[PDB]
């Protein structure tokens, strides 16, 4: 400060090695804004491809990126800066070395195989003219039809085209140039050509049916010879029962006989020979029909109006198939015949079951090669129903009475009548009677202990029924007031009068001395309402006077009274 440029170190004389970077350097010191170029004396450096010129610290370096003979030469080095300049020069030369022969790495040992080509190859640096020489033992090896020898960009190589167990053996591999000697030896090994076996045709997974053969069927390729076996599901399979394998020129075969049900599975065939193994695999896919494991039970019975659950267990092969059979004829998907197929489950929930849906069922289950079906019988019944309730019977004594009662539901029926809790049987004074849809009883020559309600039961296999129908004693007419006496002024009104009871269907007759009175209306008007009897006169007189009689007379009865009307002049 404050100063032209200056050296620290100034360019010094270098030795190049060709084709290999070299990194010429100064150090400059001086005031700030210090440009560097360099020359060939007669010509400045541009920088390039081949030249790297930086200027870190104090320190101006050209790089040569890789030497040649145009480098050599004389080089400067040029600092300016607004003072002034210095500039230093010195000579790259290339280092014009000489170096006996040397091997890179070892000859390399070589293990190959019988009657095929091998060859030996080193790298020899040194300078030129270098001379190879092999020996197998003590004796110089030479080109001839077999052996082959190049040496060329410092790589030795030796190939033997086909190897022969003479080969076997120690080589030596020698350079030498006019500066010195090197020397490396290995070995040659030979073995037999081994093929590891492989299937050259894999065996075919075959899907195949209860009963019938099949046939494995693989090829295998290797040098002989070649240990076949077999192995169906990890285990080796050994010849006498299901299983039968041949194998004739390389041709492998294993043949099931009889497929039952335990020969499904994966066959795995095994070849193996000195130098190696493989093994390929089948599979028997043996077909099982469908098999009912929970079949449906025989029959069954239902009341009308209802439901049911029928299901069924299936089993076999995959993809199996349902289809219910109403009489033969298929069976709809509906609120009446419901379904569904999970898992072996083969169910049909019938809803609002009646006397339509009975007969005979069958579930139809199919697969690949089957189909099996289990049949059931239904039958949905009407519960007994008394339609009609036999109206209550009023009889008389010694007479029959008939009482039946209207049945309806599905017959046979168990029909049944008591009376006061105890069971009547058609004996003598009963006679029950059941057919089809009718029953009833005769109750013969009635007397008291008839007189009473009677019960009836019907039932079948579904539901039951109480029938009711009494029996009524017909009640005979009496006089409750018996007519009395009456005497009345001629010309005033008069009325007999009674009081009847019993049974309604009643009639009144009126006599007179025997003689059987009329009603002219003179006076006389004869009648009957509401259970009283008037032998009215609207105008009395004489000759109305004597004996009244008045006769009641229903069906149970007759009964009478008299009255004397006495007509006082």
């Amino acid at each position: 400060a404050m100063e032209p440029p200056y050296f620290i170190e100034p360019l010094e004389h270098v030795e190049a090695a060709i084709g290999e970077p070299i990194t010429l350097q100064c150090k400059v010191d001086g005031t700030p804004e210090i440009r560097i170029a360099w020359y060939k004396e007669h010509t400045k450096l541009r920088s390039a491809p081949a030249y790297k010129m930086q200027f870190k610290n104090n320190v101006a370096s050209l790089v040569i990126n890789k030497v040649d003979h145009s480098d050599v030469g004389e080089y400067t080095c040029k600092a300016e800066n607004s003072v002034g300049a210095v500039a230093s020069s010195a000579v790259l030369v290339i280092k014009e070395r000489k170096l006996p022969p040397s091997f890179a790495r070892k000859l390399k040992d070589v293990h190959e195989t019988l009657g095929f080509p091998v060859a030996f190859e080193c790298r020899i640096n040194g300078s030129e003219p270098l001379q190879v020489s092999w020996y197998k033992d003590g004796e110089l090896l030479k080109d001839d039809a077999n052996l082959q020898t190049s040496f060329i960009h410092n790589v030795a190589t030796l190939q033997i085209l086909q190897t022969d167990q003479s080969h076997v053996g120690q080589y030596n591999c020698s350079a030498s140039n006019p500066l010195g000697t090197a020397s490396s030896s290995a070995k040659l090994t030979l073995s037999e050509h081994e093929v590891p076996p492989f299937f050259d045709l894999k065996p075919v997974s075959v899907d195949l049916a209860l009963g019938e053969s099949g046939t494995f069927k693989c090829h295998v390729t290797g040098t002989a010879p070649i240990k076949i076996t077999w192995a169906k599901d990890n285990r080796e399979i050994r010849p006498g029962g299901n299983y039968k394998m041949t194998l004739v020129e390389n041709t492998a075969t294993l043949t099931v006989l009889k497929v039952t049900k335990g020969d499904a599975g994966q066959y795995t065939c095994y070849a193996s020979n000195v130098a190696g193994k493989d093994s390929c695999s089948a599979q028997l896919g043996v077909q099982e029909p469908p098999r009912f494991i929970k079949k449906l039970e025989p029959s069954r019975i239902v009341k009308q109006d209802e439901h049911t659950r029928y299901e069924c267990k299936i089993g076999g092969s995959p993809e199996i198939k349902v289809l219910w059979y109403k009489d033969e004829t298929e069976i709809q998907e509906s609120s009446k015949f419901r379904m569904s197929f999970v898992e072996s489950v083969a169910v049909l929930e019938m809803y609002n079951l009646s006397v339509e849906d009975s007969g005979d069922y069958t579930c139809e289950a199919h697969n690949a090669a089957g189909s099996a079906s289990s049949s059931t019988s239904l039958k949905v019944k009407e519960p007994p129903v008394f339609r009609k309730k036999p109206h209550p019977v009023e009889t008389l004594k010694g007479a029959d009475v008939h009482l039946e009662c209207e049945l309806q539901g599905t017959p046979p029926f168990q029909v049944s009548w008591h009376k006061d809790k105890r069971e009547l049987r058609s004996g003598k004074k009963y006679k029950i009677m059941s057919e089809n849809f009718l029953t009833s009883i005769h109750i013969l020559n009635v007397d008291s202990a008839d007189i009473g309600e009677y019960q009836c039961k019907a039932s079948n296999d579904v539901g039951s029924d109480t029938c009711v129908g009494s029996i009524t004693l017909k009640a005979p007419p009496r006089f409750v007031k018996k007519l009395s006496d009456i005497s009345t002024v001629v010309g005033e009104e008069v009325q007999l009068q009674a009081t009847i009871e019993g049974a309604e269907p009643i009639s009144v007759a009126w006599f007179k001395d025997k003689g059987e009175i009329v009603r002219e209306s003179d006076n006389i008007w004869i009648s009957y309402s509401e259970n009283i009897a008037t032998l009215q006169f609207s105008r009395a007189e004489p000759a109305n006077a004597g004996k009244y009689t008045c006769q009641i007379k229903n069906e149970a009865g007759t009964q009478e009274c008299f009255a004397t009307l006495s007509v006082l002049e």
